[PDB]
DNA sequence: AGATCACGCGCGATATCAGAATCCCGGTGCCGAGGCCGCTCAATTGGTCGTAGACAGCTCTAGCACCGCTTAAACGCACGTACGCGCTGTCC
């Protein structure tokens, strides 16, 4: 509860800090959509966005805030700009 | 080669998907304002006396006015150069 974590939204991580945690065995959070409502999920507010953003995330959507998943957000930071310059790239070249 | 139609790309406008901040509407508790009461000090009433200001007469200084010359300064004109202003790009 509190911690730092990594949570998907779409190709991309962004850093979270978890506000509450479901337990589902127990009916209650420690401080839902139904297709993460029968697992653990927990709602998190992501670093640097509003309140508004906060969100209820399953364990599929969500990593340790360790070096491995740290790694791999700038990885997919990498793919995601270099697909961006490809396809302008190609824009470009299919207009002339 | 030129004109018309269709497709693609670029730009403008509206909508919108949202989400953000502001304004608004309602209930609520408050304390700040308006009001009444009592007391007293400052304003009003009455009177005096004296000097400050109002008024008339006179004086003469200064303002106004006028004229005429002469000549410094304003007005006018022209060339041009350098400063204002617009446009553009970069960096912070």
């Amino acid at each position: 509860l509190g911690g730092r974590c990594l949570a998907f939204h779409g190709p991309l991580m962004y850093e979270a800090k978890i506000l509450k945690i479901w337990d589902p065995s127990s009916k209650m959070y420690t401080s839902i959509p139904e297709e993460i409502i029968n697992g653990k999920c927990f709602f998190i507010h992501y670093q640097g966005w509003k309140s508004s953003w906060d969100e209820w995330v399953g364990y599929d959507r969500i990593r340790a805030y360790n070096e491995e998943n740290i790694a791999m957000k700038k990885r997919l930071a990498n793919e995601a700009k270099e697909a961006k310059k490809s396809l302008l790239e190609q824009q470009k070249k299919k207009k002339l």
